[PDB]
This record gives structure tokens, C-alpha cells and sequence, in this order.
């Protein structure tokens, strides 16, 4: 019959042995565990012979679960590709023990059916750093045939943590998943998307884990390295189309550093809420003291957020995963809260103009400004709902109405619904989507600027300088193209808005009309505020042009009060900038 | 050491044997295969002892692949549920053989680490009906621990086929997937969504398979039965929340009948195109003879269609999978083509009114009708783009503008943009979403009907009868509620449109004005056409209220020319009905 050989081998020892169609090798391993200190066990095997027909079959048997594979392991690409790996390392799943100290046995068996010998080296390692300590960085190497996973044990008094994993070289692609502590652990390429919360990453990833979702007060962080970098956004290699010939990928590896850090406590929310309310209520107090002296987008966003919450797939929404603090079912509560200033400040504009109008009516004994105020209020709803799940499908509304508001300003400089609709449809056309665009957009910009100047000695030279600087900005955008058209469009919009604001001031200076102190302070304050507003807008925390794995590279931590990142500062300063721009028009 | 026993057993024989922590059993099986006739091998094992701690570990070793499991198998639910199964059956994957006749060996090994005996019965069956013959129905039983799969070999001269699988009892839920013929086959619960094209189903499913995507001229149909019916849309059982106690599900089984049938050939496409063009060009010929005598929805739909095409997940779009014939990258080309009548017939309306207007101007020597014609043309784009991937996220536009067009008709009966916008926003509000709705909707309907009658002896009695029948329809909708509000809204809209059409005719009859022959024929023809149009609309081929697995139950085959289903007939007759309704207004 078949010859079976047995050995009671030990940890930390590479055994080199031969196997053919006749030999079956059994290795028994004893392992010591305790309830307080749990440590993982890793099986690592190499094959030093090249066989394409009959591989070696390895099985690892435990008390509860069994695992099995074949080496040289063959993984699958995209177009019926076959990648060959010779080294495979896997970490066994050990269910939590009941008794204080129980000795666990596990067996490793080797077999094959090839008619010729084959040499393999096998080693079992007692993985020392199985448990992840809070606030400590651990670096490890993973390839496509060597998935890894570490157990993190929620400390006493921690509500939730964040797992941050970073890498230096962007490629190869990888998947980082969080799973509950229950055998078995899905660390293979095909079942890694079954349960848990997973993110595909190339350089950086961050996953927020809560204790309410894990009753056992622990979880597993599983890292897997893909074979083809198409998911991360790379360019697939143009290897010959071999249907039944496996091609080796050479040396592909990923070095990753993982750190689990406690998240913000409840104070961060209270300080962030009090700070936001304190800033905007100060304008209400100041105005009282002075007086004394989209639906379909909402449905899509809600559906996508529910899909993210229930599926565990975190590749749908483009959050700022490094600084995004959840509350309830909302995954990034600070991003929603940052738009509260739109509501309060737009409503303050309605108060101030209502006071002005009633004063004028009493003395005697405005619709466009109301439209701008209502647009500002609508920002606080539409942009807030967008940030519940940012994506390329529903991105236009985040900045579109903003351009629309600018139009109203321009209209009050020219002195309605038709021009607003034209602006909305042009924004939709432009954001539907590219060197041909890079050229046609510049041509259309030049033509539109010339026509706008024509419709409007000092004036002709002034418009010539405006067109010259506009063409300079167009060439700037065309040459390097460091950012998307979405940022560029808002940039040219605000620059042209301040540009026309300055032209009106210059026309006033050429006349004998003297600007009062209040409008002068208003224009200066609005301009300086818009400065930092554009500064923070040009950061680009998350970009939706590329794959989400790439979009994760530009995440940055919380900057203000440990609650708000740069985009929230953009919201905060954009609200003030529009308030000042409107007050410039009102008091002009 | 460990005691290993060996036996060279045979097919079609149940072996009952005992295993404990000391015994390891090996069974060698010889198998005969040929290139022309490939037949599958199934391993079936039962355990007759109840053990919760230490299960039996079974491994099946082949020349190329290894498989392993443990019984009593434990599957996972939704809220850390554990279901226990005692019978497991799996079909081995056999790579295609090179030589004409090669004998394949495979081994089955049994082990366990429990300190007490355990009895198991194991049997290997040479599955006779492994290959699926075209146009033949095969019935089989699958449970959650007994996934099955059959090989379908594309015949000579068949471009593409459709796999139709049906069941009688709606539960339990299941997943039906199509995969290429390459070891291994992902028939487990966790990896069934890795590759291939898969649909979750409860009663019916249909998957279209093409030869260009399968270079080996064959594929695998894999059926898996889930554990919890939440995905299919059922109600989860309220078993006690046992974290570490597995609960048996009793006897859960699914009987399925599968049939692979060649798809429509190239002629059906040509006959369908010539039929569609022939119908609409006949109206152009008739008019010449008589004369001689949304963007964001488009982006979302495109993204979802690409996601379906590349992911293999067919649960995103709610097609009529029984009658949906693809072409190029489009998955249901007939559904898109059925809207061509909107374009042609709306454009014919523009021709006829342009002729009428130029005749009037020449004799002397209309904007609202143009708006309706343009709305009809816009249907042919918006509804066509919707049908590329129907879903609850983009459904509003499929029927929304429909009511909007009706409004224009009503307006020309009352004799614009404001009422149209009000109708659009009310449709959005109503379709955002429910007994509270079932009552409030009826109340609002009654109030709106009364107000509309008030704004408009014979008249008062006439409006009283109209309100009475409208309340009758409201009670009809409220009592049984067999369909969604989406069908009901269009139903009441068209009924009220014909109702006002008839009221105007009655007002004409009460006067001495005699209706000319042409308008009388027009009203009669429009009414009879709208009859069958509503008849075909009330069918409900696909409903998006429930889960897609349930939405698949109401699929029906092609009815007209083997290319068009009922919804295409609804499109065809709705186009004619609006053309007749418009011609009624023009010649009134
Ligand atoms: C686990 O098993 C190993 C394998 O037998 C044990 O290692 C042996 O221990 C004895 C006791 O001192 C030595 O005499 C042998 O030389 C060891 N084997 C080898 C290959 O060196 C080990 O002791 C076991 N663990 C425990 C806790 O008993
Ligand atoms: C991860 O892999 C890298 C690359 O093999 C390792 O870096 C090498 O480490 C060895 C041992 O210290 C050095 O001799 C080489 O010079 C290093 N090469 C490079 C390019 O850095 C790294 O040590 C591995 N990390 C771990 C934790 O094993
Ligand atoms: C496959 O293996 C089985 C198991 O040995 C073979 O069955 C035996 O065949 C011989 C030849 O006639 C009989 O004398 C034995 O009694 C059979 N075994 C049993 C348990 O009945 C079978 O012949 C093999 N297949 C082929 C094609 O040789
Ligand atoms: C699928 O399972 C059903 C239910 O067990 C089988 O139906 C039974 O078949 C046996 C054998 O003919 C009869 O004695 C029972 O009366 C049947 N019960 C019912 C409720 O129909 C059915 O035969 C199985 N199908 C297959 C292909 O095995
Ligand atoms: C079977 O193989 C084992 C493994 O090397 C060996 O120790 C044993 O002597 C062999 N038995 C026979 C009868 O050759
Ligand atoms: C394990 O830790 C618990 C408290 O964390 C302690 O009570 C117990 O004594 C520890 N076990 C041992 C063996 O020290
Ligand atoms: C703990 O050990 C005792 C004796 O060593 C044994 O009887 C008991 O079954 C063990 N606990 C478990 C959960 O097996
Ligand atoms: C494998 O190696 C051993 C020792 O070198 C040798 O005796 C044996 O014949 C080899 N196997 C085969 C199939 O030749
Ligand atoms: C080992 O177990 C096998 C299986 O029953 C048996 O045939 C054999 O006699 C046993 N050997 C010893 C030494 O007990
Ligand atoms: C298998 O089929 C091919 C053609 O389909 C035929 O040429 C060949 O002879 C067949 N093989 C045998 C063993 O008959
Ligand atoms: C086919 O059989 C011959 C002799 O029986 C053998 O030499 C050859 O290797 C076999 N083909 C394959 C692909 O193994
Ligand atoms: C299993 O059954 C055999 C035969 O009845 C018996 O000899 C053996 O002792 C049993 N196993 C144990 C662990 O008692």
C-alpha cells in the first residue's frame, strides 16, 4: 500500500524532506496556550523543485478545523491568467480556550501523486507578536501566497479604535479586513470578502472598529496581497496570452506597518459641537449688538450608506478615513456637522435683510438677496447629504450649486433663473467627464471671456488685462494638470468673482465716490478669508478620479480640535467667505 | 503512534465506519474518464453521532487539487448564528484530460481528535447526468451543505445559450452561478461570489452565457443553498441568541429544475428591427399619403451596467431575464429598442404640425404642441437609458415624465412650466417611498379632486360623478393593494385623462356642435389603444419593491416575434396612445 512515515517534530525548525507518489509524511506538534496570553502559530513551507503537472498537497489538521493547499500554489488573474508561487505561509485559527491551561495538538501531513521525488522545507513558528498593542507600530512582509492576520484585544475602557495600515511602495495591491474572533478566518483571495469590514489599499488604509459590534472583546486584522494590481488602479502587465501555462511573478512583496490607536472620546464631539455653535452664534450676537447700537441624490446616498453598513465593503464611499468620526449609523459625522455654518449664516442673512427691509418700509411710511440666502441654506442640506457617502456618481452637487451661487453674485453686479439653469446644465456637461478636453476647455474659456467682456479706454484695457490673466490661468491649468477639472472650475470661478469685485472697486475709485469704512472692511475681510478658503480647498483630501485604494493615499488626520480635517475647514471658511461676499453687495 | 488503516474501496457503496483520536482511514478510488464523455464524481458522507466539541475531518485528495471539510458542518448566519448540518455532499472538480483514456486515482481520508468513537457513512457516486443536454429539464435536490454543479458543453454552431432554473417552493434562498471550466470550482458559501456570473434566486433565475467569454467551449453551473433567507427577502427566524450554541435547521431542502436552451439567433434581431421600423414608418407613409391627398441618471446607469458587466453580480439591475436579448455590451437590447417608436412618432408629430403651420401662414398671406412633441422625443431617450439598468434608484424617470406629458394635455384642455415643475416635484415626493401613506394618499386624492372640480347643473353633477368614481378607484387601491403606488399613479393619471377627454366630448354633445368624422375616429382609436396599453402595463414583469431574487419570480418569456416581452408592448402601445391623444387635441 502507501508508505506513511510519522514524526513528533518541534517548533522553529526547517525540515527538508522528499515526497513522491508513495510517501505520506505526518508531523505532530504540541502547543501550549493560556487564556490571558494567546499567541498564533504559523506554518511556512517552500518547494525547491519545479513541477507543473503534479504539485505537493499539504494539510494541517486541528481539533476543530482543517486547512489544505497545494504548492506550487497557482493563483488566478483577470483574463484566465495563472500565477505560480513556491513559498506559502499561513496562520492557523485557534478558538478561545476554556480551561486556564490546555495543551493543543495539531498535525501536518504531506502527500503527492507525482511519480518523481520532490523536496520541500517546512517550519512551524510560534508567532511572538500575534497580539497588537495600542499605540504601537508593527512592520511585516506579505506576498500573494502569504496572507497574515493579527488579533487585537480591545483594552478596558476603550469604546472604539482605529486600525491604520501604511506602506511605502504603492504596489502590489492588497486587501485589509477586520473579522470577528471565530474559526475559521477567511484569509484566502476568494473568501476575503465574505464577512467583516474590508478595504482594498495600495499605500494607506484606516478602518474604524467598535466594541458593540464585537461581543467577544477582540477581533482579527487580516492582510492579503492580490496578484493583479488592476483593482488598485495600476496597468496590467502585457504577458503573452498563455491559457494553460502559469507564469511566475518574480519577487512581489509588500511591507506594511500597522498601528491600532484609540479613537476620540465623547469630549471631542462636545468640544467640536460647542466650537461650531460658538463661532456661528457669535455672528448672531454681533448682528443683535449692531442693531441695538437633489432628492434622487439623497436616495442614492442613503442606499449606498446602507450598502456599506450591511455589506462590510468600504470601497463604495470616498471618506477621509483617517479623520472621520462616526455617530449612530453615520460613518463620518464631522463631515456632516461642518455644514451647519451654512444653515446658521444663511439664516442670519435673512434676519439682517428682513431688518433692513422693515426699517426701509417704516421710514417710507430685494428678492435676489433672498434667493442667494436660500441657496446658501440649500448648501447646508445638499452638501451635507453628499458627504454621507462621497462618490463619482453624486459628486457634482458638492460644488455645483456653489458655482450657481457665484452666478447670482455676478447677476447683482450686472444689475436670473435662465442664467442659473444655463450654469447648472453647463456644470453637468463639464462634470460628465482627456487632452482634447484640455484644449477645447481652454478655447471655450477664451471665447466666453471675450464675449463676456464684449457684452460688458479704461474698460477696454481693464478687460484686456482680465483676459490676459485668465489665459495665464488657463495655460497654468493646461500645462501641468496636477488636479482635476472639478477643483480648477471652482478656482477660476472664485478668481473671476474677486476679479470682478475688484473691477467694480476700481471703477468706483476712478469716480469721486468714496467707499465707506464698512464696505472697505467687508471687501478686505472677504478677500483675506477667501485666500485661506482656496488654500484649504486646494489640498484635495480625497480624490474620486482614481480607484478608492489610490484615493486613500491622500488621507490626513484631524487638524482642528481633533475632530475636523481640511475639508471641514474649507466648509467653515467658504460659509464665511460667501457671507462676506454677500454683505459686500448689500452695503456697496 | 497513530493507527492508519487503508482500503481500496469502490463506487456506489455506503461504508459505515468508526473513527476516534487514534484511527485514520484511507480509501483509494480508481476512476475511468474519456475526452469525449466526461462524468462527475460525488462524495457523500453522513455522521450519525452528535458531537459539539470535536468533529470529524474529511479530506479528498486528487492529482491536482485537494478539498477538505469537517462534519457536523457549521455554517454562519447573520448575527453570529451557527447552523449545524450532519450530511455533506460535494462534487470534485476534474481538469480536462489530455490522453484519450487516462485512469484517474483519488483518495479519501478520514481523521478526528475526539477521545470517543464516532460513526460515519461514506459513499462515492459516479454522477450519471453530469453533462446538461440542450432543451432538456433536469431536477435535483440541494441543501445548504450539499452544493451541486453540472458541466454544460456548448454544442457546435450555438453562439450563446440561456440557463433557466426554476423551483416550486420559494424558500430556502439559493445562489446560481456560471463559472469557467478550470479547477477549482467555488461551490462554498463564502467564495461563490469570487468569479463567474451569479444570481441569487428563490423561485426562478435565468443567466445568459456566450461562447466568446468561454474559450474552452464549456462551463459549469453551480447551485448553492443559503442558510438564512434574508437575502431573498424573507423574515429571519427568532431563535434564541445563542453565541456559542449551534442550532439545527431541521430539514431544509430545495428542489430545482434546470434547462439550458439555445438563445435567439441573429434572425430574431433582424425580424424585431424590421417589425419596429415597419410599424413606425407606416405612420410616416400614411401622413405623406394624407398630405398628398436625466444626465446624472445616465451616469449612474452606465456605472451600474459596467459594474454588472465586470463584477459578474447580476443582482444590481432588474431586467426581464427570461426575455432580454443582449448585443455588444448592452444586456437587454430589446428593452432599449422598444423606445424607438417614441422618437419616430414624436418626430412625425413635429412634421404634421409644421405642415399645418406653414399651410396656415400661406393661407393668411402652437408652442404647447411642440412642447408635448419634444417631451415625447425625450421619453425615447430617458426611458431607453433607464432600461439599460432598471433599479429603485433610477425608476422615477421611467414613468415620471409620462405623467408630466399628461399634464400638458390637461393644460391644453384648460386653455405651463410652473405646473410641470409642481407635477415633477410631487412625483418625486410620492416616489421617495405604509398604511399611513395608504390613507393620507387617499385623503389628498379626494381633496385634490374636489379642488380641481371647484376650479373648473350639468357641470356640478358631472364633477360629482367624476369624484365618486375617483373615490371608488381610491378605495380599490386602498383595500387589496396588489401592486405598487408606481402603477397606481399612472393608472389614475390615464383614467382621469380619458375621463376629462370624455367630459369635453359630453359638453360638446350637450351643445349643437357636431364632431367631425376624423376626431371621432381619433378618440375611439385612442381609447381602444389605451385599453390594451393599460392591460399590458398592469402585468408587472419586474417589480423593484422587493429583493431581486423575488423580482425574478415574475419574469415571462418573449411574446412577440420571440424578441419583445410585455413591457416592450407597453412601450409600443403607449407611444401610439400618446400620438392618438395628441391628434385628438389637434383636430378637436
Ligand atoms: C513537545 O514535543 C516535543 C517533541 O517530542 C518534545 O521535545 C522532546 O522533549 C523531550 C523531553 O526533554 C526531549 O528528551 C526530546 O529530545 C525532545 N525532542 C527533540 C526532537 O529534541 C517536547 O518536550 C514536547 N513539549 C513538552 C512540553 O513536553
Ligand atoms: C521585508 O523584506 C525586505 C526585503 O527583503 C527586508 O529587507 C531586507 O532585510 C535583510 C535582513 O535584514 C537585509 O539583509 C536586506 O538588505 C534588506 N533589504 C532591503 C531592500 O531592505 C525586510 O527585513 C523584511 N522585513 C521583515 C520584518 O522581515
Ligand atoms: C478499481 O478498484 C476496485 C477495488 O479493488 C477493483 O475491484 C476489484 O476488482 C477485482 C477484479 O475483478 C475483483 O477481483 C475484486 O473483487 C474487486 N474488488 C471488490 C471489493 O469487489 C476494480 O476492478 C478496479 N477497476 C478496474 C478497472 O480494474
Ligand atoms: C427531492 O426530495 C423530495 C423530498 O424528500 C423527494 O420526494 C420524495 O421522494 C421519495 C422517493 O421517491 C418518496 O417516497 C416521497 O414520497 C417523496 N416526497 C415528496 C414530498 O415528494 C424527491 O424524490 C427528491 N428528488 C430527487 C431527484 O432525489
Ligand atoms: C515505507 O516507507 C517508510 C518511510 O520511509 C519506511 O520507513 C518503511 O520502511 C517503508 N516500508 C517498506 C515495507 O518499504
Ligand atoms: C488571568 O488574568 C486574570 C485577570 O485578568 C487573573 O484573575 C488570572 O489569575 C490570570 N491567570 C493566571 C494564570 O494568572
Ligand atoms: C479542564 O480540565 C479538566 C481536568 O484537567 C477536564 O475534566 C475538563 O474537561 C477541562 N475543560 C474542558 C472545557 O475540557
Ligand atoms: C527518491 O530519492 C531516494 C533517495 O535518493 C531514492 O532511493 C528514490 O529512488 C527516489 N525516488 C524515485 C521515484 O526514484
Ligand atoms: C492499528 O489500527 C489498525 C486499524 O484498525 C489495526 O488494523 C492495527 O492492528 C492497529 N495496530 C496496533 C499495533 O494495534
Ligand atoms: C471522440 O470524438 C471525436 C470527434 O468528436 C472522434 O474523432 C474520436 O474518434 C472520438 N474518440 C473515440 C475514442 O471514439
Ligand atoms: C499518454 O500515455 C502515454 C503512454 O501511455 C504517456 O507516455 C503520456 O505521457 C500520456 N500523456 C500525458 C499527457 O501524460
Ligand atoms: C470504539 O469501538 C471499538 C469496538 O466496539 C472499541 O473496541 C473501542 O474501545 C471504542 N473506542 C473507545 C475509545 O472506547
Amino acid at each position: 500500500p502507501k508508505n506513511v512515515s510519522q514524526k513528533d517534530a518541534e517548533f522553529e525548525r526547517t525540515y527538508v524532506d522528499e515526497v513522491n507518489s508513495e510517501l505520506v509524511n505526518i508531523y505532530t506538534f504540541n502547543h501550549t496556550v493560556t487564556r490571558n496570553r494567546t499567541e498564533g502559530v504559523r506554518v511556512s513551507v517552500n518547494v525547491l523543485n519545479k513541477q507543473k503537472g503534479a504539485p505537493l498537497l499539504f494539510v494541517v489538521r486541528q481539533k476543530e478545523a482543517v486547512v489544505s493547499f497545494q504548492v506550487p500554489l497557482i493563483l488566478r488573474g483577470m483574463f484566465q491568467r495563472k500565477y505560480l508561487y513556491q513559498k506559502v505561509e499561513r496562520t492557523l485559527c485557534q478558538p478561545p480556550t476554556k480551561n486556564e491551561s490546555e495543551i493543543q495538538f495539531f498535525y501536518v501531513d504531506v502527500s503527492t501523486l507525482s511519480p518523481v521525488n520532490t523536496t520541500y522545507q517546512l517550519r512551524v513558528s510560534r508567532m511572538d507578536d500575534f497580539v497588537l498593542r495600542t499605540g504601537e507600530q508593527f512592520s511585516f512582509n506579505t506576498t500573494a501566497a502569504q496572507p497574515q492576520y493579527f488579533k487585537y484585544e480591545f483594552p478596558e475602557g476603550v469604546d472604539s479604535v482605529i486600525v491604520k495600515v501604511t506602506s511605502n511602495k504603492a504596489f502590489p495591491c492588497s486587501v485589509i479586513s477586520i473579522q470577528d474572533v471565530l474559526c475559521p478566518v477567511y484569509d484566502l483571495d476568494n473568501n476575503v470578502a465574505f464577512i467583516g469590514m474590508y478595504q482594498t489599499m495600495t499605500k494607506k488604509a484606516a478602518i474604524t472598529v467598535q466594541r458593540k459590534d464585537f461581543p467577544s472583546n477582540s477581533f482579527y486584522v487580516v492582510v492579503v496581497v492580490k496578484t493583479e494590481d488592476q483593482a488598485c488602479g495600476g496597468s496590467l502587465p502585457f504577458y503573452p496570452f498563455a491559457e494553460d501555462e502559469p507564469v511566475d511573478q518574480g519577487h512581489r512583496q509588500k511591507t506594511l506597518s500597522v498601528l491600532v490607536s484609540q479613537a476620540v472620546t465623547s469630549e471631542a464631539y462636545v468640544s467640536g459641537m460647542l466650537f461650531c455653535l460658538g463661532i456661528f452664534l457669535s455672528f448672531y450676537l454681533l448682528t443683535v449688538l449692531l442693531a441695538c447700537w437633489a432628492l434622487p441624490v439623497v436616495q442614492l446616498v442613503i442606499t449606498y450608506q446602507t450598502v456599506v453598513n450591511v455589506t462590510g465593503n468600504q470601497d463604495i464611499c470616498y471618506y477621509n478615513f483617517l479623520c472621520a468620526h462616526p455617530l449612530g449609523n453615520l460613518s463620518a459625522f464631522n463631515n456632516i456637522l461642518s455644514n451647519l455654518g451654512y444653515i446658521l449664516l444663511g439664516l442670519l442673512f435673512l434676519l439682517i435683510i428682513l431688518q433692513r427691509e422693515i426699517n426701509h418700509n417704516r421710514a417710507l411710511l430685494f428678492g435676489l438677496f433672498y434667493a442667494m440666502g436660500t441657496a446658501l441654506m440649500m448648501e447646508g442640506l445638499l452638501s451635507a447629504c453628499y458627504h454621507v457617502c462621497p462618490n463619482y456618481t453624486n459628486f457634482q452637487f458638492d460644488t455645483s450649486f456653489m458655482y450657481m451661487i457665484a452666478g447670482l453674485c455676478m447677476l447683482k453686479l450686472y444689475q436670473a433663473y435662465a442664467c442659473l439653469a444655463i450654469v447648472i446644465f453647463f456644470s453637468v456637461l463639464g462634470v460628465v467627464f482627456n487632452t482634447a478636453f484640455w484644449i477645447v476647455f481652454s478655447i471655450i474659456h477664451i471665447i466666453a471671456t471675450l464675449l463676456l467682456s464684449t457684452q460688458l479706454v479704461d474698460r477696454m484695457v481693464l478687460l484686456v488685462m482680465g483676459n490676459v490673466i485668465n489665459w495665464s490661468l488657463a495655460a497654468y491649468g493646461l500645462i501641468m494638470r496636477p488636479n482635476d477639472f472639478a477643483s480648477y472650475l471652482l478656482a477660476i470661478g472664485i478668481c473671476n468673482l474677486l476679479l470682478y469685485f475688484a473691477f467694480y472697486i476700481i471703477m468706483k475709485l476712478r469716480s469721486g465716490e468714496r467707499i465707506k469704512l464698512i464696505p472697505l472692511l467687508c471687501i478686505v475681510c472677504t478677500s483675506v478669508v477667501w485666500g485661506f478658503a482656496l488654500f484649504f480647498f486646494f489640498q484635495g483630501l480625497s480624490t474620486w478620479q482614481k480607484t478608492p485604494a489610490e484615493s486613500r493615499e491622500h488621507n490626513r488626520d484631524c487638524i482642528l480640535l481633533d475632530f475636523f480635517d481640511d475639508h471641514d475647514i474649507w466648509h467653515f471658511l467658504s460659509s464665511i467667505a460667501m457671507f462676506g461676499s454677500f454683505l459686500v453687495l448689500l452695503t456697496l
